[PDB]
C-alpha cells in the first residue's frame, strides 16, 4: 500500500495516513473540519462541513483521485438537526453522479466536531 | 463511476446514489425501513429490518449482483435492544458464506428509523 | 467469495464471518476485547484495545493477509477520553505507511466493552 501525505490537509499526528492507494481505490481518513494549519474550526454545520469538504479534495487530490471519483462515503454527524445544512455543503462539493453513502448521529466525534467525514475513491 | 438507479427500492433521499459500481465492487447506500414508493415502514425492528432487507436486495439485483454476492455490511441500529430482532431478520436474507460485518448501536439514524445497513458486494 | 474461520480469534456468534476475502481484499467484521475462547478482558484501554489488535491480527493472518496489509480501519470507542490509551496500543501494532482511519465515539458498546475495531485489507 501507499501513503498519501499533502500539506494542504490536516498533518496526520499518530499512528494513520491522510489516505491510503490500494487495489485501484484510495482510502480516505475521516476528515474533521480542521484547517491545514492545526486550526479547529468551529460555527455551525455548514462552516464546519466545508472545511471537511476542503481536506477531502484536497487528500484526494494529493492521491491523483478528485471529489468526482468518489464511489462511497460514510458520514458522522453529532447532532441529527443538522442533517439539512450538512446535505447542503456535501452537495457544493459531491455532484451527480453522487458516491454511495451510509450516514449516522453518534455520541462525540474527534475534539468535539459536528462532523467527519471518511471516504473511498477511485485510483487515478 | 457507474451509478445504480431502480424504482424497485427507495428513491435517494438526499445527494447520494442508491449504489455505485466500480473497481469490481457495488457500494450500496445505507439503506433505511421506506418503501419504494417513499413512505416511511414503522414497526419493531423484524418489520423495519425486512424492509431494509428488500430495499438492499433490490438495490443489489439493479446493479447486476444479489444478496449472496455482498462481501461486507455496515449496521447501525437506534437502540441496542433491536440487536436480537435485527439478526434473525438479517439471517433470512444472507446465508452462508456470510459478508464481514460491522453493528453497532447508535444515537440517531435518518428520519429517526430504527436500523441503517449498507454494504460492498462483488459485481460479478 | 470466501469466508474466513480461525480459532485463534473470537469465534463469530451470529449471522457473518470474521472475515471474508474478495476482490483482492480482505474485510475483515468488527472485533470487540473478547479472547479466543470467548473470555471477556476488562480493565483499562490499554488492555482492552490490545485484545482487539490481537483479534484484527489472527483473523487477517488466518486469512493468509496480515497487519501491514490493513489499508482501513474504523473505530468505535465508549468513552473519548480513552482515545490516547487506544491510540498509543494503536500504534504499536502498525507501521508505516498507517492504514487510513475513521473514529468515533458512541455512547455504549456490547457488554459495556471500551473499544470496537473493524478494517479492511489486501489479501496479498
Amino acid at each position: 500500500m501507499e501513503a498519501v501525505k499533502t500539506d494542504r490537509a490536516p498533518a496526520a499526528i499518530g499512528p494513520y495516513a491522510q489516505a491510503v492507494k490500494a487495489g485501484g481505490f484510495v482510502f480516505v481518513s475521516g476528515q474533521i473540519p480542521l484547517a491545514p494549519d492545526g486550526s479547529l474550526v468551529e460555527g455551525d454545520i455548514r462552516v464546519q462541513t466545508e472545511r471537511v469538504m476542503e481536506n477531502l479534495k484536497a487528500v484526494l487530490e494529493a492521491a491523483g483521485s478528485g471529489l468526482s471519483r468518489v464511489v462511497q462515503t460514510t458520514c458522522f454527524l453529532a447532532d441529527m438537526e443538522d442533517f439539512p445544512g450538512f446535505n447542503e455543503v456535501y452537495a457544493r462539493y459531491f455532484t451527480p453522479p453522487y458516491p454511495a453513502r451510509a450516514t449516522v448521529a453518534v455520541k462525540a466525534l474527534p475534539r468535539g466536531v459536528r462532523v467527519e467525514v471518511a471516504c473511498v475513491a477511485l485510483a487515478e
